[PDB]
C-alpha cells in the first residue's frame, strides 16, 4: 500500500535528495491533468507555485467523480500512462499523495465544489461539499513531505518552466500556464 | 512487484490490446541500450525482428554487471533519454514476457540468464568466451498480456527507432527484420 511508498520513497518518484523526485511530484501530477486535456474535456491546465511551500495543478476538466468516493479510492490506492506523450509511467497520483505532507484535493463536478485534505495519504475525513459552482475539474494542491525530501525540498520555476513548455510541445494543442506567486513569474505554454 | 504489473498493466506498459504496449516493450530495451550510448560507451545499437515472435536488441556498451545473486538478475527481476519511457525499467518488459533472454558480453565471458513471465529459468551462467563488450535483451511478448496485435511489425519500429535516433544524436541504430527481409539504419551527429 502507501506505506511501501512512504518506506522506499525514492523507488517510486525518483531520487528524493537532488530535487528529481521533488519535481516528478508536480509533472505526475500534470500528467493527470493533460491526460483529461487529452481527452477534449480540458481546455487549460493551470500550475502554480505557492509561496508556502505547495504547488496546485488545475484543470477544468470534468472533474474526479465524486460519488468512498472514486475521488478517495483515486487518491488513495496504490490506467493508460500513455496517452501522455512525455508521461511519467508506473506511477499514480497515489504515489504523491503518500508522499505529501498534505494535499487537497477540490472538486467541481455535478454543481458542487468538494474537497478531501490527506496527509501522508491518509484522508483527515471523507470528501465533503464546500460550495456550488457551474464550472468543472480537478484541483490538486500538495506539500511535499519533508521526511521524504531532502535537499532541495522546495520548487523551482526554471525546472518547471523548461518541462511543462517541453510537455505542451509534445501534447501540441494543450495550454498550460504557470503562474509563480513566490516569485513573481507566469508563463503559457502552447503549440 | 512484477506480480502488479502483469495484473494491471496498463500504468507501465500501455493498451495490450491494440499493439501499442507491445511495441512500447522494444522502446523499453532500447531506452536501456541509449542509456549506455549516452553513457559514451555503446556506439551501436542493433534491433532484430526475429521470425519467432521475438525481437532482440544488442548493443556495444559495457555490458550489465554479472558479480554476484548478480547485479544483471536484479535488473530484471526488480520493480535521461530523450523520448525515453520514464519511470519504467527493463524488469516491466520481463514481468510481461513469455521469454526473455539476457546475454552478456563482459570481462571476457559471456554470460546468459533466461526468464519465464520474469522469473529467472536458472542462475546466470557463462557461455562462452569473447574480446567484446555489451548487452543483449531478446523477448518473446506474453499472450496472456498482449492481444490482437501479439507480433511487432517493422513501420512501427523504423518509425519509433529513427526518432530515438534523432532525439539522441550520436547513436547509430540499426533494424534488422530477418522476418520481412527488411533493414533500415538510423545515425544523427
Ligand atoms: C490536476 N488534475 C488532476 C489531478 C489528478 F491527480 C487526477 C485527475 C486530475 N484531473 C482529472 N480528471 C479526470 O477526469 C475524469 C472524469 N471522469 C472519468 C471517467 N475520467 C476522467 N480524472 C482524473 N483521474 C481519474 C483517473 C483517470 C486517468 N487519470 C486518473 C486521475 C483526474
Ligand atoms: C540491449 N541493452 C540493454 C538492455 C537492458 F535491458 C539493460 C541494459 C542494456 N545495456 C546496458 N548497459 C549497461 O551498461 C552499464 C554497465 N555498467 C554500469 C555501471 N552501468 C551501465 N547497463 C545496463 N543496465 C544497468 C542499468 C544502468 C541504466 N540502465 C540499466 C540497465 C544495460
Amino acid at each position: 500500500g502507501l506505506d511501501a511508498v512512504r518506506k522506499r520513497p525514492g523507488m517510486y518518484i525518483g531520487d528524493t535528495d537532488d530535487g528529481t523526485g521533488l519535481h516528478h511530484m508536480v509533472f505526475e501530477v500534470v500528467d493527470n491533468a493533460i491526460d483529461e486535456a487529452l481527452a477534449g474535456h480540458c481546455k487549460e491546465i493551470i500550475v502554480t507555485i505557492h509561496a508556502d511551500n505547495s504547488v496546485s495543478v488545475q484543470d477544468d476538466g470534468r472533474g474526479i467523480p465524486t460519488g468512498v468516493s472514486a475521488a478517495e479510492v483515486i487518491m488513495t490506492v496504490l490506467d493508460n500512462s500513455y496517452k501522455v506523450s512525455g508521461g511519467l509511467h508506473g506511477v499514480g497520483v497515489s504515489v504523491v499523495n503518500a508522499l505529501s505532507q498534505k494535499l487537497e484535493l477540490v472538486i467541481q463536478r455535478e454543481g458542487k465544489i468538494h474537497r478531501q485534505i490527506y496527509e501522508h495519504g491518509v484522508p483527515q475525513a471523507p470528501l465533503a461539499v464546500t460550495g456550488e459552482t457551474e464550472k468543472t475539474g480537478t484541483m490538486v494542491r500538495f506539500w511535499p513531505s519533508l521526511e521524504t525530501f531532502t535537499n532541495v525540498t522546495e520548487f523551482e520555476y526554471e525546472i518547471l518552466a523548461k518541462r511543462l513548455r517541453e510537455l505542451s510541445f509534445l501534447n501540441s494543442g494543450v495550454s498550460i500556464r504557470l503562474r509563480d506567486k513566490r516569485d513573481g513569474k507566469e508563463d503559457h505554454f502552447h503549440y
